[PDB]
């Protein structure tokens, strides 16, 4: 492979170089005669696996604070080393860990956010063994990334897997999230996304209100053992009701969403260890939102109803009814977030906080991963500085993975 | 391996086997992805390249290993033998030039490719005869406003010093003037191109919407100007359906895209010289050239005329200014009975393309960072649409700009 590579923004001629992309780790899916870009997803490790990826960590935190083959660095991959051996694993310390979740969220190249990337509140759970003791580990995340509106990035992380027979999951793709109920109509009520999810948690013991902004209990899965229901606290959970600054009928379309943005589906990998359950959070980009939970066809499509009540011509597909009621709606999620003092970043100010974020990862890092395709904002594309921005993808560790949904691959005790 | 697409809105699955085909790299390796990088012969090299065009040209029109068949590489291998190169048959140049647009990965138009007027202009040997060609071009594929497809093929290229080039990177586009006082007339986009006329002896009107002159090079040679005559390049005065002060702005744009800088690719021959044409979608002029920042920037003023809050981004005025801009643009066109796709409907034909493709062909390249519409993107349908990427040939592919490597 190439030594430096080049990007180019087209908007301003801007021309980076790419040292960083020799250190990629894993696969991307694409090849030399097929590229993969736009596809959305493209039993343990042994000792002789563990070693060399272990090593490769350690080295690399002695590295970030400029005590690379001292002492302390040896000694410390002897031990690791040891560890592996006899154990068969080996555990971090609380400074390598918190160093490696913070650089699995920098690596993320799909997160157009990583410009906070150093201000991450990491909280150890590793000491976790019971579904009581996650469902009390979590609704201290929440609370303390909710912050009363004024949201703080956080994660929350529990222990590493050991044979795979004794998993941590989060069964909840994501802390909060809202029902969805199918009708024997065909008809769905609630997120017609969590549909599955909520079966599942009614199966599982949950009595549903059967609404359209019920918010799922948490289903928690400690030490390999059947998860368990337990509902979060309904004061922990803090929602924003949907107005627009200029039309007075939209609070009359009964929309709220929660504040709370909180993926607890990923497996977070440091070291070669794997981490399966490690919720994080931070804070909304305005698009999420107005676009994609209010928009897209399978979720709660509104976009038809907002369009009736804006008084748009709506047979002719060319008079762009829908792009207006879309504007419109983005404009409701940011003005009703803004006014409840909970923390909400536009698509315009995080595209333009992430070129910069960019910039100086080439300049300090000589590199920064990055996913076009994800990166640009659903809406008004084009207008954005990310749009026009050239980026190399590629995969770096300690990252954020996905992995099988957890009722697909749980023995049943 | 067979490979998988899926549609995350619809959750269709589709299987590609076409993609085994291919044979030019696309840039990725298995650690890199390079999906958002813009630009990432001889007797023995030619013969292969040949010979596997021939063999899907006889294979599309069912007739493989027919005698038609072996003739022709018969044919084809006793001339690149003694001439260094090889001529295409009529029904080959056609075939291939339909081809060519059907493997055209970022074209979202690519439901109308077996729709391609073909005009040969291979006995092409002046720019003046080039000219006389492209005006044909631009006149038929105009018609009175409703488009037509069409593409306009010169000379092959033979020894790299007597290339056949059209040097406007589109046929149609307007003039860009730097101004003493920092800012800029016209296109910005056009403004070393508009110093290159001007240096060859164009007399620039000066304006914001002046048509730009052709520049044809042939055989070779030094390229030489060209005003197309004004009754073939038809344009639209764009104006606001509700927003009566819409017209007052001075926006037009003209009603032929064409792109005249590409290098078609067939049976390993080399048409430096091949001039394309369709009809507009939408947002190509009322987000692309209309609101970049390095275009014709209108967004401030729009916004301004409509009044909108501007100090704060979050406010969401651009994407305000930016719907109604679009809206006038397709409300201009229509109004006028010149053709134009709006990005709805496009991306509809889109996906339904992609179904047909995959259906009798096995699979349909596409690039979905040059698909996605510039502007609303996840509420079409190609948004949530997998596409792989991958170089299928016959190809339009890309060149090194003229005044980069002709000496006069
Ligand atoms: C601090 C505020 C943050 C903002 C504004 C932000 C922004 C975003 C956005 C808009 C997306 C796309 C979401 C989607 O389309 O589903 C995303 C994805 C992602 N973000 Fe962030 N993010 C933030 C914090 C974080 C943190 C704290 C982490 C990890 C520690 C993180 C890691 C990721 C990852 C791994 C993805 C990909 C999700 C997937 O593949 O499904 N982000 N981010
Ligand atoms: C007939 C209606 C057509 C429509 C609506 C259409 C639409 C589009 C659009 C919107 C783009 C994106 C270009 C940009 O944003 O810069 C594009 C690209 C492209 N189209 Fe089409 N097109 C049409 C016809 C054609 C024809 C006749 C050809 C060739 C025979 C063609 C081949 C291509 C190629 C090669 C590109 C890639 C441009 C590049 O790489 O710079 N298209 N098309
Ligand atoms: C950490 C973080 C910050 C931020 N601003 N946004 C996120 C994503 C939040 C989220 C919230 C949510 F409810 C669903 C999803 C993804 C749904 C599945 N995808 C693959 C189609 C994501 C996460
Ligand atoms: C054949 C065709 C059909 C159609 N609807 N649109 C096109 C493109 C028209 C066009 C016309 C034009 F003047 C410039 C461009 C893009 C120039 C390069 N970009 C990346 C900065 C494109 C071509
Ligand atoms: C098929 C395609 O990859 C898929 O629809 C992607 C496109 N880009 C995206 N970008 C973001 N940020 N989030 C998404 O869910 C998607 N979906
Ligand atoms: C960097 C990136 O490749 C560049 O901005 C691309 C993105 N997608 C595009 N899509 C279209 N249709 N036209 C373009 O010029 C671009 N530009
Ligand atoms: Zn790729």
């Amino acid at each position: 492979c190439p030594r430096f590579l080049k990007v180019k923004n087209w908007e301003t001629e801007v021309v980076l170089t790419d040292t960083l992309h020799l250190k990629s780790t894993l696969e991307t899916g694409c090849t030399e005669y097929i590229c993969m870009g736009s596809i959305m997803h493209p039993d343990v490790a042994t000792k002789d696996q563990l070693f060399p990826l272990a090593k490769e960590f350690i080295d690399q935190y002695y590295s970030s604070i400029k005590r690379f083959g001292s002492k302390a660095h040896m000694e410390r991959l002897e031990e690791v080393n040891k560890e592996i051996d006899t154990t068969s694993t080996y555990q971090l310390k609380d400074t390598e860990l918190i160093y490696g979740a913070k650089h699995a969220w920098r690596n993320a190249s799909r997160c157009v956010g990583r410009i906070q990337w150093s201000k991450l509140q990491v909280f150890d759970a590793r000491d976790c063994t019971t579904a009581h003791g996650m469902f009390n580990y979590i609704c201290n995340h929440v609370k303390y990334a909710t912050n009363k509106g004024n949201l703080r990035s956080a994660i929350t992380i529990f222990p590493q897997r050991t044979d795979g027979k004794h998993d941590f999951r989060v069964w909840n793709s994501q802390l909060i999230r809202y029902a969805g109920y199918k009708q024997p109509d065909g008809s769905t009520l609630g997120d017609p996304a969590n549909v599955q999810f909520t079966e599942i948690c009614i199966q599982q013991g949950w009595k549903p209100p059967r609404g359209r902004f019920d918010v799922l209990p948490l289903l928690l899965q400690a030490n390999g053992n059947d998860p368990e229901l337990f509902q979060i606290p309904p004061e922990l959970v803090l929602e924003v009701p949907i107005r627009h600054p200029k039309f007075e009928w939209f609070k009359d379309l009964g929309l709220k969403w929660y504040g709370l943005p909180a993926v607890s589906n990923m497996l977070l990998e440091i070291g070669g260890l794997e981490f399966s359950a490690c919720p994080f959070s931070g804070w909304y980009m305005g698009t999420e939102i107005g676009v994609r939970d209010y928009c897209d066809n399978s979720r709660y499509n509104i976009l038809e109803e907002v369009a009736k009540k804006m008084n748009l011509d709506m047979r002719k597909t060319s008079s762009l009814w829908k792009d207006q009621a879309l504007v419109e709606i983005n404009i409701a999620v940011l003005y009703s977030f803004q006014s409840d003092k909970v923390t909400i970043v536009d698509h315009h100010s995080a595209t333009e906080s992430f070129i910069k974020h960019m910039e100086n990862e080439y300049r300090c890092r000589g590199g920064c991963p990055a996913d076009w395709v994800w990166i640009v904002p659903p809406m008004s594309g084009s207008i954005t500085p990310v749009f026009h921005q050239e980026m190399l993808n590629y995969r770096l560790t300690p990252s954020f993975e996905y992995q099988p949904d957890p009722w697909n691959t749980h023995v049943w005790k």
